């Protein structure tokens, strides 16, 4: 696979030149949009772009995003067509950012899947014979007025050919047919994603997800549906209630007919004592679980190990709406000490120093800092020029000259299950819109409990009591959350009732007692011994609904 090393070596050595000639490529075609021209970029000239181009949050170039989405020529800000656009999990105001998009994105996306394939296989054999039972799923996407269809960025991809005309090797052979994968109904498409794997466990060398969430509600909904998957596999029918008619053709020609043997030994499977193990004794020839680990998704991690017989956790991707950022050239790391790669190629890519350790305003790639966290700043191919991602990376080291970049966290988000990336700001206003409830019927932090399946949101409050207003707390605090919670929390199930937890008196001033014990109360706690003062100073528990 002498080009692939050969291809990766060059990526990762001549980082400043693949940068100066793809911000080059970038900025050429795009001086007269409306947009340069305002910054008067009238030609390629680095310093020039540097020196007068501003530095942006979403907010700041939104009247421009507003423009295209409701149906103005893209040329306003990208001479790359605008074909579509992405809907980001974080929020602006209430509503889902939405970035503009075009197929470079898919290009990137894919120039991704294949190189991280390679470097996977270098890593991991046994794999390249076998099938992926790949949990993939489809949203549905939303329309704009411009006629443009908003999309998922990992959506953006299953609705297109860059899919449905995907390599013909392992990597992209999955248990369930495309079907299954482009179902809009993700609770229809899981259970059939878990059947086919069921139907072809042998088969099996890997498994996973986009993210950790996602591995383990499939193995959730495994131990709450083996009953019916095991009496679908006997009879050689798929369950009434999956509605989807690609699912009702596709799945029953893998059913192909009854197999009440195999139905027998899986049901004896699952029909041991413990769920330890469970996914490598249904199926063994799994060689790695392929799933994002990193960040809040690390929360996941002793579950997956306690599932999967300590299977290795490979994380390969770090990824967003404005961007594929990179990958982890070294996937066979624990989750902890997984840094991401950057790859030149994707966007021209900028950092915004978050400490002290670099007092520089803004660096390029090839000048962040070892031990130093930066803001991404990212000039990609659909219209966006100098924008502030908003998470937080740190430089871990150097892979030849390409920086590699553990993930911190997404800046101000304080409460994640899945999807979801609730920041402070929508906690204020939540616990602004409980206060009411609390100021007519009648501090605080929180926590993301996750013992449970499906997560859920607990918020301590610091008031027997009536419980039509302490319930209706719970309630007004989750509908005044984000459409990424909500889809998780009503339609997916990756999410469960909020809780609210009222804390004893002083319990909010020995709190200020607890970081002092270490103002401004955390409105997150992730210190385990610190759910410690809390779960013993809760005089009464209730849900939403
Ligand atoms: N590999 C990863 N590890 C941790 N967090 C991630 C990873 N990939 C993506 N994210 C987070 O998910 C977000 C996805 O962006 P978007 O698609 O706009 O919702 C990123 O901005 C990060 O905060
Ligand atoms: O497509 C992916 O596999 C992916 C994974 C992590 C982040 C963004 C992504 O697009």
């Amino acid at each position: 696979n002498e080009t692939f090393e050969k291809q990766l070596k060059d990526l990762t050595s001549n980082v400043k030149s693949i940068q100066d000639n793809l911000l080059e490529e970038i900025i050429t075609p795009n001086t007269k949009t409306e947009y340069l021209q305002r910054f008067l970029i009238d030609r390629f000239d680095k310093e020039l772009f540097k020196k007068n181009v501003p530095i942006v949050s979403y907010e700041d170039i939104k009247p421009y995003l507003d423009r295209v989405v409701n149906g103005e020529s893209s040329d306003v800000i990208s001479a790359r067509t605008i074909t579509g656009f992405l809907l980001s999990s974080g929020t602006s105001g209430g509503a889902q950012k939405m970035m503009p998009w075009n197929n470079k994105y898919l290009d990137n996306l894919t120039f991704i899947y294949d190189l991280r394939m390679q470097v996977i296989t270098k890593h991991v054999k046994g794999v390249e014979e076998g099938k992926g039972m790949m949990f993939l799923f489809t949203k549905q996407e939303s329309m704009t007025p411009s006629g443009l269809p908003a999309r998922v960025a990992t959506s953006s991809y299953f609705k297109s050919d860059y899919f449905k005309n995907r390599p013909s090797n392992w990597y992209y052979s999955y248990t369930s047919p495309d079907e299954v994968i482009l179902c809009p109904n993700n609770t229809e498409s899981l259970y059939c994603h878990l059947l086919c794997g069921l139907v072809q466990r042998d088969e099996v060398v890997r498994t996973g997800s986009i993210f950790a969430s996602v591995m383990v509600r499939a193995i959730e909904v495994l131990k709450n549906s083996w009953e019916e998957l095991c009496s679908n596999i006997r009879s050689g029918h798929l369950s009434n209630w999956v509605t989807d008619l690609g699912c009702q053709n596709s799945v029953s020609l893998v059913l192909g007919g009854p197999r009440p043997e195999l139905a027998d030994t899986i049901e004896e499977i699952c029909n041991q004592n413990s769920w330890k193990g469970i996914v490598k004794r249904l199926w063994p020839n799994t060689k790695y679980i392929e799933t994002v680990v990193t960040g809040s998704m690390g929360q996941y991690v002793p579950m997956l190990n306690y599932y999967c017989n300590d299977l290795p956790l490979v994380s390969t991707t770090y990824g967003s709406s404005e961007t594929t950022f990179g990958i982890n050239l070294d996937p066979l790391c624990k989750p902890e000490d997984v840094s991401y790669t950057f790859m030149p190629n994707m966007s021209y890519f900028e950092f915004i120093p978050m400490d002290g350790g670099d007092k520089n305003d803004v660096v390029d790639l090839e000048d962040v800092k070892l031990g130093c966290t930066y803001e991404p700043v990212v000039t990609n191919f659909a219209g966006l020029y100098r924008m502030r991602v908003g998470d937080i990376v740190l430089v871990t080291g150097f892979y030849n000259n390409a920086p590699q970049f553990k993930f911190v966290r997404r800046e101000n988000v304080v409460l994640s299950i899945d999807s979801d990336k609730t920041n402070e700001e929508d906690l204020f206003k939540a616990v602004s819109q409980a206060k009411l409830v609390l100021e007519s019927s009648g501090d605080f932090t929180s926590y993301a409990d996750t013992s449970t399946f499906p997560g859920h949101y607990v918020v301590y409050l610091e008031v027997e009591l009536d419980e039509e207003a302490l319930s209706t707390c719970c309630l007004v605090m989750e509908e005044s959350l984000d459409n990424v919670y909500k889809r998780c929390r009503f339609k997916d199930g990756s999410i469960g009732p909020l809780e609210i937890r009222v804390v004893r008196q002083g319990t909010f001033d020995s709190l200020m007692d607890f970081f002092i014990s270490q103002y401004k109360t955390p409105r997150c706690i992730k210190s385990g011994k610190a759910l410690q003062v809390l779960e013993t100073c809760v005089v009464a528990k209730f849900f939403s609904i």
